[PDB]
């Protein structure tokens, strides 16, 4: 069900690549074509042995001669690519944290709509790569409840989908509804074991009964927001559809004046080996318009050619 679109290249030959890569750059003057042809059409795995061929072949480090060899937006995406799918959203992290310039859109962003799965290995890939514990760096550089809620999420310890039990469903919806009558600034710890905590399939029942209870969706209770607000409907949309809600977050990145290239670049390199073609699917069904179209218009150049190729879907 789940689909992104990149997937490995059948007869795949590293060494070769490694040779149209190394003719693409050797001398002055550069291929963008050639590079990015090849590297949007290999999974992340297979540039990694790419990356290691060239080393034997010519000596030379992979990434930082497309550090030099490439230029801006095409540049860190190229390098986006290259990072490990194993260490790439541990690397936005602390990307991310910065004590008071801390970038709170990618830490909620990240920990809302990844799995329990995912979150450990994430936690396991951080500490590896950066001989600090994920969790504490995080509280050491964020606070009031938004941390909770977050160090809550950390935890990768959400209820399984079992028997739906509608008494809870009434309690739940019953003290969300509350809680939000309250903006979110009172009893804190109840509403973020509610959300942060209970099941996908119960929740989305709370979601609905809420709605009769209140006449409004729980969305429209949060949206001029906070921290904490911005991560209750993260985590919210996650709740009732990931790929919806990365759909979203790709949508603001464009909507506005120029473009939220980091945002862009992440979400596409993020998840193009899990759900971008769902992404694709609820982007369109949402917005009504394929999200090429939407790349094609805020992005040019080699830059978009390559955003293009990875995404696909122009007839969407
Ligand atoms: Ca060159
Ligand atoms: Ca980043
Ligand atoms: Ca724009």
């Amino acid at each position: 069900a789940l689909r992104g679109t990149v997937t490995d290249f059948s007869g795949f030959d590293g060494e070769a690549d490694a040779e149209v890569l190394r003719k693409a750059m050797e001398g002055l003057g550069t291929d963008e074509d050639s590079i990015l042809n090849l590297l949007t059409a290999r999974s992340n795995a297979q540039r990694q042995q790419i990356a290691e061929e060239f080393e034997t072949l010519f000596g030379r480090d992979l990434v930082n001669d497309m550090k030099s060899e490439l230029t801006g937006k095409f540049e860190k995406l190229i390098v986006a690519l290259m990072k490990p799918s194993r260490l790439y959203d541990a690397y936005e992290l602390k990307h991310a944290l910065k004590g008071a310039g801390t970038d709170e859109k990618v830490l909620t962003e990240i920990i809302a709509s990844r799995t329990p799965e995912e979150l450990r290995a994430i936690k396991q890939a951080y500490e590896e790569e950066y001989g600090s514990n994920l969790e504490d760096d995080v509280v050491g550089d964020t606070s009031g409840y938004y941390q909770e809620m977050l160090v809550v999420l950390l935890q990768a310890n959400r209820d399984p989908d079992t028997a739906i039990d509608d008494a809870q469903v009434e309690l739940d919806a019953q003290a969300l509804f509350q809680a939000g009558e309250l903006k979110w600034g009172t009893d804190e710890e109840e509403f973020i074991t509610i959300l942060g905590t209970r099941s996908v399939s119960h929740l989305r029942r709370v979601f609905d009964k809420y709605m009769t209870i209140s006449g409004f969706q729980i969305e429209e209770t949060i949206d001029t927001s906070g921290n904490l607000e911005n991560l209750l409907l993260a985590v919210v949309k996650s709740i009732r559809s990931i790929p919806a809600y990365l759909a979203e977050t790709l949508y603001y990145a464009m909507k506005g004046a120029g473009t939220d290239d980091h945002t862009l670049i992440r979400v596409i390199v993020s998840r193009s080996e899990i759900d971008l073609f769902n992404i694709r699917k609820e982007f369109r069904k949402n917005f009504a318009t394929s999200l090429y179209s939407m790349i094609k218009g805020d992005t040019s150049g080699d830059y978009k050619k390559a955003l293009l190729l990875l995404s696909g879907g122009e007839d969407d």
